[PDB]
Order: structure tokens, then sequence, then C-alpha cells
């Protein structure tokens, strides 16, 4: 029962082959193009790791073949090849320099830290267990050495926005307390009518969705001739202490609609969402609905959204722990993003193999250290906005229940705007099932998509890549998969062909000069400078 | 399961105690001085108890696919923290680790010996063509070396050998170093020590501590040893009959002309053994006064039957091919035999060798045990030949057809009392077939058994007390019997060898050795085959 | 005691007066050649010449026996010798056109630089007071190589012959490229061939096509035309890039890998060897560093053209070996990465024959041939740079330290011994060479451990060594005994006129080995002459 992974392997060293002797080649070649008056990784470290690889799959099943002793051989066989990887590993890095050297140890800690449970708070061992109010205080007394351990490491240099990630061309075309508001610069000759707005989330940064060219979201928005707008929440400080989750909704979103409509003079908006801007888009267009004004997004996009909180995969929801946060949140004003690092780990895809192995074989930067570097550059969370998450949402799920109100204001079935959720199978912070329960709570169209990964790789996967697949079409949620057909590729397509469905283009919207450039000034902020 | 994890808490509780014994020697330097990388070890035992816990779970509950995601984590938890400790070692002393692990790597491969090659064996499971594909291997093996051919080498006299002593004689074949005392009084009848030809005799004279010679000396017992040479093409026309003749009688002659006495304490080791034996049955088969009081041997093969691991050689076709090459070229070239066979094939290196080595705040002895391995010797073409028909193809020395010289050899006619100790765990020499060679001899008898492998169950001070072995006054029909009949003793068995020699007059006092013609080591033991500035 | 010098004019007269008459003859046959619809210079500029000689020669005889107004009277008259010599020059040069005319004006100006002494800093007088008694002559001799320097810069920038056109046109393939080198294959003109290849290894302080010139005085291709499988290492000019290089990686990733190459183009691991002026220096220590690290003998002979193994007498190069100067310029090296060709070409000549105006470009006009002298000199002015390290290494390691005589030489962390090496060796110099001096390589010929042969050609350092059987210019001393001195090996050789090439050729050969058919090269990469020997430090278009 090993066929398709010596296959997969044989592919991969295949690959490997291939690109050295395209290498072999090149550098052969570059003998011919010098001057005398100037002047990636190496593909013998992959190959080191790829023979790791086969060597112990040919190990155990050489072992459970020939099924105290046994247990011995075999641990020292593979204790062999592990001395052969790291003897491998460090002849391949001759000529590497050592400032390179220094990166690469960096962000093998780095991932080998994030695939470790117990170096997350959520999937500790020790907590789980516990599952009275002296938990709390051992809760924090774990939190404070777990910091410490993150906080040494990073203590013990990367990717600069706007030149490595973040760099489309763009306009911030405003700018408020919360957020700054990038409209960017067409690449097409005629966009159309309508413009799309992006609702990133502010538990991290926004540039997830803008990487690199290749795999840029919005770059590929703008391809299809779309003026595209995006918000740029603000890190909150102490002075955003006092912010509220509604501030997001009316202050944030509905201001943002005004902005579109100041630089295009379109009262209609496309929406776009992810996880929890997605439902703040949706509490925006509830609220919109539920005052009767006329409806102002043709079209909703939600990826990895939760509107229901039945499911809240992996914990922290027992009344006690969410009053003592609550507490803390006062105390401090916000929640520490650097402390909110060390309770779970967003990125839990699959990583080493189509982010580490495959991007490097398509001659690309290791996509797996950008996720990295967004993933330890983390956001704080306001202290309101915190609370009131955890307690009207998670905890009392005041939306599905029809208690929640905005500013003394919800109810979904008023919404007429056709809606388009897109989840993921391995999601572990957004259960799809939840997803595909909160579809529910709309009143008009609805359609449902589920991609074939997780919560990162099955939404950042660009029609070029032909990565992954998903699947499309209820009584449950597990109906709805049992009827569903696999598709293939990316899921781009099928969303922009929505849009696109429902209806003249225009001439490509150039963006004012604005006050910034694309990136802004608010994304760069970082918590440990 | 639980005797792993108990072994497993015994290292790291040893390590730990170690560790903080470390911390408290840095303390107290604070208050007691004036004016004028063990976390490395650490890393490597995380990784054994964490593959063990996960081996064990996995074992109890693409089932596949996440053991060996979780085996390269553990992996790729192991470089980093074994990287990180040797941050403030000094460069050389890293190099040094990896050139030794590298070693330990490619020796442990059973692939990369031709002896226990599964490739060589599948050919053996052929005519003329096994010659090809066996040279086909060869050369395979052979190249992967040079790749590998680095000054992390122990120099001699300075690292190991460094005995004290002087070269008195000087011949074609060896020099006889002999050492000097380090007592008041000596006993009146010397030693005489006839290393191995194949490799090189420092295995019995490494450090202070092991140093098999210096413990010699220190019982009161004046030391001769051997040191052969290297040989080159120009001693291609030495036969195994002149290292019998002009090597062990020529020393008996040094001995006596060094110290006066004609009678001398043998002492032989793998091959040496075999040419004290036949040395022995020269000097008696031609009725000489007896010139060895006592004979020890170490490993050594006398019948042939059981030839272990290399009998995949013993195919007349083999031996042809290597009698024509060996005549052809000159001399077997130790670089050929390096990949052959090794020597040394303990099952506890790792662990008894380089782990204990550091918790006894010792240089990790699987450093020196690799570099002596490592520390090849050509041997003569008419030798190799004679060595490999008329002793293992052949048996002459059994069936009674060996000559020397002319001379034809009975060891029925020695009545030299011989010790023999072997090991249990020996792959060169089966220790059976040791046992069934000893009744070769007609004078009094007596073996051992060590308990251990070729090389650890020999080297064995009393000092470390690390392993044991058996030993049987009576006779017995069978190795299996003796064995059933011995009485097993804790230990070293060294101290039992000097109670054989001894048991057999007022000591005399201690032999200074004369200026002689070079210091201790001397330089035909400094020879390479892949020389090291 | 004029004699021989009024002889000697009197041959080349009557020989340009025959010429003169082939060249009436040759335009009147031209003539015949017109089609209706539709070089050599002129024998009156050599004549000119010429005859400055003899008046100039006349003169100085005439006012000797004669002998204030006596040495005004010669200088006056030796001015309207100059006049007249100006007037028959231009006057020769009529109908000539207007490109030969400024090919003849530029060689010609090459040519004085290159005998004037005050114009090489080796030679140059004014550098020697300094060197006769710190951080005075390191700034001394920084001012005078810069105004040499600049000097040659203003004279460059106003501005012949093509490779694999003019020079260096046998046919072959590039069979290997690698940093340091291009090897390259000959193909070859005969039905079979040697079973040993032979492999050239030139120097990398100027290009290999020394031995490559013309078809008539080509030392590759005579070696091709006896049979023989010729390879031929073509070193890179060094660039900026490789400022890291040292001696050793011309040893080991030069010329072993050269070894390694030839082996597979051919399958044969053993190679005849034949080195240069450093070449030979870089084979012999590939050699010992083979030796000493016990790998199966791959150099079956070696021949050593002017090589330099015992630097004690360093001849004229002697007087930048100190440590002052070489502290200095080592600082040079390190900043600016390489050492610069062009201001090499100020240091020293490796052109320096005597009777290069007589010999290669009046006699070379006599034989029909385009003058020779023309090409050695684009090939001196054909500079190329050295990489910073390995200038370092040649200055300090074996110029200043002499380490390999000392035995405390190291290439890669492995002690170099000649004296285990037990290839035969034929070292080929000449008596009257400059850059190394015979006797020091004489001195070093008995570091070798095995079979030892000395040839001195009868020449400098270039005229001696290429020297074809068919010119029959030149001879050489042999003698097949041991001595004790250079002197004593001299006073017991015997004289051989002709070339010595048969000499060499017959050494290489009587050491075998059945002739294999002609070894035909693949098609490599690239053709004869390949792409490293045609980069120039000052480009030409």
């Amino acid at each position: 029962s090993y066929g398709p992974l010596f296959e997969a392997l044989a592919h991969y060293n295949d690959k490997l082959l291939a690109m050295a002797k395209a290498q072999t080649e090149r550098t052969a070649q570059a003998l011919l193009q010098t001057n005398l008056d100037d002047l990636q990784q190496p593909w013998q470290l992959i190959q080191a790791q790829m023979n790791w690889w086969q060597d112990q799959l040919k190990l155990m099943q050489h072992t459970l073949l020939k099924s105290e002793q046994p247990i011995y051989d075999y641990l020292k066989q593979s204790y062999l090849l592990t001395a052969r990887h790291l003897l491998a590993s460090v002849d391949a890095l001759e000529g590497v320099p050592q400032k390179s050297r220094e990166r690469l140890r960096f962000f093998t800690r780095q991932y080998v830290n994030a695939m470790a449970p117990s170096n997350f708070l959520a999937t500790n061992p020790e907590l789980l267990k516990l599952t009275g109010q002296n938990l709390v205080r051992g809760l924090a007394l774990l939190a404070e050495d777990l910091e410490r351990s993150a906080d040494q490491l990073n203590i013990r240099s990367a990717f600069e926005l706007g030149r490595d990630l973040a760099l489309t061309p763009g306009r911030v075309v405003q700018r408020t307390e919360l957020y700054e508001l990038i409209q960017y610069s067409p690449t097409t000759e005629t966009v159309g009518k309508t413009p799309v707005l992006i609702v990133p989330p502010f538990i991290n940064k926004y540039y997830i969705m803008d990487m690199r060219p290749q795999n840029s979201l919005v770059a590929w928005l703008v391809a299809q001739g779309q003026t595209v707008f995006m918000i740029s929440w603000r890190n909150p400080g102490v002075a955003q202490a006092q912010i509220d989750l509604d501030d997001y909704v009316v202050d944030g979103v509905i201001a943002a609609l005004d902005g579109v409509e100041a630089a295009t003079g379109e009262r209609e908006v496309h929406g776009i969402g992810y996880c929890i801007g997605g439902t703040a888009l949706s509490l925006a267009m509830g609220w919109l609905a539920a005052r009767r004004q006329k409806q102002r997004v043709r079209t909703a996009t939600l990826f990895t959204t939760l509107l229901d909180f039945s499911q809240p995969g992996e914990i922290f929801i027992h009344e006690p722990i969410i009053a003592a946060l609550e507490a803390q949140n006062e105390a401090k004003g916000i929640m520490d993003g650097r402390q909110l690092a060390v309770s779970f780990s967003l990125l839990r895809e699959s990583l080493y193999w189509n982010y580490y192995i495959d991007s490097y074989l398509k001659g690309q930067s290791p996509v797996a250290f950008d996720l990295l570097h967004w993933n330890s550059d983390s956001t704080n969370v306001a202290g309101k906005t915190h609370n009131s998450l955890l307690r009207r949402l998670y905890l009392e799920n005041q939306l599905v229940k029809g208690e929640l109100k905005i500013r003394n204001t919800i109810d979904l079935g008023k919404v007429k705007t056709p809606v388009l959720l897109v989840s993921a199978v391995d999601d572990h912070i957004a259960l799809w099932q939840g997803t595909w329960q909160g579809m529910k709570l709309f009143g008009g169209e609805q359609r449902f998509l589920l991609a074939e990964s997780g919560h990162i790789a099955g939404i950042i996967n660009p029609p070029a890549a032909n990565k992954y697949g998903f699947w499309h079409n209820a009584e449950s949620p597990e109906s709805w998969l049992a009827g569903a057909t696999h598709q293939g590729g990316s899921w781009w397509p099928e969303m922009m062909g929505f849009i696109q469905n429902r209806d003249e283009p225009v001439p490509a919207r150039v963006p004012e000069e604005g006050l910034a450039p694309a990136p802004g000034h608010y994304v760069k902020v970082r918590l440990n400078p």
C-alpha cells in the first residue's frame, strides 16, 4: 500500500532531476556571456531531503515485511538515515552565504515550532485535559512561558512589504482612524461598471490575498476587468482600545462604501469578504437591509465565514475563561497579538510539500517562507471588539438566535443580496459544516463551494497553479457533499463567473493620486520591530 | 518498549547528572580563580526518546504518511538542536565530528562492504562471469572511498601509541620496539607481541588507560612489539614463510641481542597468532630448543573450517582471479581491502564507545577505533596468495600439509602451553573455529571466551570494569559443551592472562633499553596508504 | 673589424635584388590576368633601410679611421643619412594603400617602444636607483608605473590579426568548457595516431597561440602532423568574478580537470604533458600533487619549456622580489581584485629577442612570408589579466619564499615534493632567455625523482622554442650524462644545428603502443580557436 507514495516521490524526484539539468545547462551557457568588469536554494539540499523520504519509506516497508531487538534495529537504521540527512544537508550548503544560511535556519526553526502542537495553547495537552477558576490562573502561567519561548526565538531580516510582498500597484484613496482604502490601478483597457470591494480579516494582515503576482487574488481580479478596492485595517493601538465590533461594521465598512462612491460615483459594489471581514460584511448587509436603504451590495462572496458558531472546532468558549480575558482586555486595553499568537496556529494545511518543495520545483521563491512571515506578523485586537466577538457571537450566538443588535438595530432573512460561500474541507478554525448551516441564514439566493484543502491553501489557489480542486452542486451539510461533484483546478473562475452572470463595461478607472502608494502605512506597523 | 525506555532513562539521568556536575565545576571556578557541548548529546537523546514514543504510539494505534511526516519533524528538530549546540565549538573539533560521523555512517551500511554486500551474494547464489560482477562492485566501492579521501586524524606518538620505548632493531620486515620500564623490578622472561600484518599494531597501544602494552609494562614485564612494514611493490615476493622465519624468529634473536634471554612469552593477535603458531611449529619440527615459554593467542585462526562472512570469497574462480591480480600488481592494496571487510564491527559502538566515552570524560573512543580501522595496510602479493589458498581454501595447517621453507608443520609437536582468547561476537574468527584449532597443540591448553566483539572484547582494561568472560579448566568434546561447563566472571580477562604467564623465579632489575635507532613508535608504523599532512 | 657586418649586408642586399626581380615579374603576370570587368610591403622600403645600415657603417668606419668639430661632423652626416632614409621610406610607400601605411606605422611604433629599456619597469634605469637604498620605493614604483601606463593608454586610444583566420587556425574542436579553460582537441591530418594523446599546458600570463601561430611555425600543427592526438588548454582571461582564484585552482581545477576531460574524450588515463613558461610549472605541480596523494600515474612523459621550479635566480624580474614591493602589490590585488595585464605590459616584456628585426622581420620578408615579427608583436600586446590571489601566490610563495625548493609549498593542504614524481621529464631551456635563466631551470631539474633529460636551445625565450625543423635556423646542446653543475653540463654537451623538436618527439616516442586509427574529435561545443582566447583587454571591433 505504498505504490502512490513511491510514484509521488518518483514524480518529484524526476522533476528535481529536470531542474538540475536545467541548472546545468544554464550555468554552462553562462560561461559564454562573461564580462571581465562585473561581479535560490541548492538542488542538492532538496535531493538530500528526498533521499531521506524514500530511504525511510523503504526501511519501513523492509522492516514490516521481515515480521525487543527488532524495534531497536529499525530505530538504529532510522537514526542512520537521520545522520545521512544532516550530513548531506550541511555539505549541500557549501557555497551558500552565512547570511542566507542564517535565514534558512530561521525559517526551519519557525516551521518546526509552528507544527508542534504543544507550542500552541489551544492544542497544548495539559489544558486539553482540564476541559475551574484555578484553571484560568494555570492558563495564564502556561501563556507566559509559551510567550517567552516564542520571544526567545524572536530575540535570537525578512520580506519587506511593497518589494517582496503586497506589491500590486495601487493608491491609498482614503485613510480613516480604522482603515486605509486601497484602489488598485488597472491592467486592462476596459473594466466592469460595478467595482469590487474586499473586506479582509482584522485578525491578521490583509496581504494574505496579495502575496506574489502569481498567487495575488487582487492582481487576478484586476486582470479580469474589475475595479478592485481593498480595506486595509489599522493595527489597533491603545488609542483604539475602546472601539467596538459595531464600529468596524458602521465606521469601517459602511464608510468605505461611501468612499468607493466618492472615488467612482457608484452606489452599488460587489462585496468580497474573508473569515471575519465576511462576517462584518454580512452584518453590514443586514444593517443596510433592516433600515430599508437602497441596496448597495450587488453580490457578496464569503471565504471561510462563520455566521453560526455552534461548531467552534478547537475550547475557550466556557464562560469563566471569557470573563477572565475580558477583564484582562480592559487592563491591557487591547488583546496583544503576540499573546494571541501562542493561543493557536492559523496555518495548519501539506505546507512542506505544496508550498516548499513544489514551489521550489516551479522556480518560485518558497511560498511557505512568505506564509510564515505573514503568520508571525501578528496584529493586535481591540479590547471591546474582542469581548463583543467572544460573548455575543462565539458564546451567546446572537446572530443565529436573532438577538444580535448593531447600534440598537439584525435579520439576515431580509438580505436579498446573492451570496457565495467558499469553505475549506480541512479548515480547523471555521468548520465548513458551520458555514453550510450559516448559509441558510440569508433570505435571498445562496450558493456554496467547498475547496479541496485547508483554511489557506484552498482559498489562495490561482488557476495557473492547477494544484487542487473543489466540490460544487439540502437537508444537511453531509447531504450536499455526497451529491456534489469534484472539479479540478481553481474555483476563482467560478466566483468570477458568478459575478459576471448576473449582468456594460467602462473604460479602465485610473485611481486618483490619493494619499499614499499601494502598500500603505497601516500594514507596515509590526509588533516586534 | 519498557527495557528501551529504561535504558534511555539511564542515559538521560547519567547525562543530566554529569551536566549538573559540570555546572557545579564552573560555579566553583568563580571562587577559586586568581588574576594570574553536552547539549549536543542531549539533542541526540531527545531524538531517540521522541522517535521511540511515536513508534510505540503509532504501532498501538495515509496513516503511514503521518508517521513519516512526524518522523521527518524529529529529524528537523535534531538538525536544528545539533547545529545550535555547535555554536561555540571550535571549527577544528566541528570538522572532526563531521569527519568521523561520515566514517561511522558508511561503516554501518552493509552494502558498503563487499563481504556483507547483498548484491555480491546474488551473484554467489555463476562461473567466470562472477569475477566480472565482483570487479564492477569492487571498483564502485573503491571509487566512493576516494571521494571521502581530512586532517582530522590523530598523530602517532602524540594522541595514540605514546607508550615510552625505543626501536632497538630495524629489518626489512619490521622494527622491534622495546618499551622502557615503569617499575623497579621486572620478570625474568620478557614479552614479545606479534600483531597482525593486516592492519596496524597500535590497536594494542591506543591510550594509556586502555593500552595493553602499558598495562603489561606496569605488571613488571619487559614488553617487545613487532612493527610490521607496510609492504610496498619492492616486497612483492615476500611470502608467509618469510613472515614466520625472517619476521618472528628474527625478532626472537633480536630479543636475545637486547636482553640475553633465549626464551620469551609470546602474545599474538588476529594473524600474528597464526604466525606465532607457525613459528613455534617450525622450531619444534626442526628440534630446536624451546624458545617460546608461553603462548597467548587472541582471535587466532588455525582451522579455517568456519570462515564466517569471509567464506563468500573462498571459491576457486575468485581466488584464482586474485592470485593473478596480486602477482601482476605485486601487492594486495589495503585500499581495496578496506572496502572488502571491516575488522571493526562492534554491535554497540555508538552507545558504548561514543556516548559512554562522553559520560566518562574521555575523548570518544569510537573516533580512535575508526581512525585505526581506516589506517589500512598493503599485503605482499605472494603472502596474500599463500594465505588465500594454502590456509583458507586448502586448509593445509589442519591437514598437516603446510610447509614453511620446505618444513612440514605439525602443531602437535609444540609442547608450549597455549592460551587462546576469543570473542563471542567476533565476525572474522568465529570462536568455535578457534576452539577447534586449539586441540591441534600437543602441550597444555587453556581457552577463554570474551564477552564482546573482535576488538572490544580484547581491548578491555581492568579499570573499565565493562564486560566479562567465560573460563573452564576442564577439557570438553565440543565448543558448545565447553561453554555449558564454563563459569562466567565479570571484569577484564587481562589479569587471568597474566596469571597464565606468571604461574609458570625471582624477578630481575628493570631492563633499560639501549638508545637504539629511533624513538618509541618508530617510523614503520606511520606509513599510511592515504598520506595526511 | 667590419668584415662580418659587410658580408651580412652584401648577402641581404643580393637576396633583396633577386626578390625585386621576382616582384617585377609578379606584377607583369598580373596584367595578363585582367578581367576587363572587375599585402607585401615594397622592396624599395626594405632597400631604403638597407641603404641606411650600409651608409652608416661606412661613415662610422670612415670617421673612426680619421680619428669639437669631429664630433659635430659625424653628427651632421648621420643626420643626412636619417633624412635620406626618411625620404626613401616615404617614397617607397608611393602606391601603397593607406591601410598598409597604417599597419606598417602601427607595428613600427610598437617595435620602437618594445626595444626601449626605459619603457619597461624591470629594465628601467630610474627605478633601479630606488632599489639601491621602503615606502619611498613603493610610491616611486607607483608613479613610474602609472606614468608608463598613462603613456601607453594615450597610445592605445588612437587605434589587425583575427584569431582563427590569420593566427591560431589549426582545425580542431572545443570539447570541454569550464570556468578556467576551454579544452581544444585538434582534428588529425594523419591516417593513424599514437595511442597516448598529448596535452599542452600553456602559460596563463599570456595567450596560448604563441605555440600555434601560422602553419609554418605552428607547434600544434607539427605535433598533429607527426601522428599525435593533441589537446590544448585555453585558459580563460581572468575577470573580476575570478578574483579569488588561486594557483591551486589552476593546478587542480585547471590541469587535473583537463586530464579527466582528455580521458572523457579518448578513454586514456595517461597522456604526454607539455608545458611552457608557467604552465610547465603548473604541470610540474600537478604531477607532484598526484604523486603525493598516490594516485595512479596519469602523465607518461613531461616536457617543460622554459619552466622555473627554482626561483633563486629570477633574472631581471629579481628587482620586484622585495617584501615592501610584494606587500604593496598584494594590497592592490586584493583591492582591485585582479592584476591588470595592461599594468603587467609595462613591467616586463616576454618578447626580447636580439635578432628580432633581422631574423623575424628582414629575413622573414626575404622568405616571401608575412613578417613574423608582426605576429609576435600582436601576441606580446595581447595581454591577459591574472587572478589576484593567484598572482600573490606566485609572488610570495614561489618567487620570494621559494617554497617548492624548500618543500614548504602546499596545494590544497597537500605538501608538494617533486622527488616523489617518477615521470620522465625533458627540460628545454634557452641560452639567451631573460625570463627564466637556463641555469635556474637546470637547478630545478634535480628536484624530480625519476628520469631527467635537459636541452639548451640556441636563442632567446621565444625564438629558441618556436623553431620548426623546416626553418633550419638555430641549434641546441644535448648531453645524456648527469653533471654536478650547469657549466659542467654545458662543457660536456654536444652542439647540433637545426630544430630540437625531433628530439622531444623522439623522447616522447621512445618511452612507449601500437598505433590506433586517427581520433576524430567530437562535434563538441565550439570551433577550433574557442572563445576564451579572443577576449582582449583592449577590445577591437
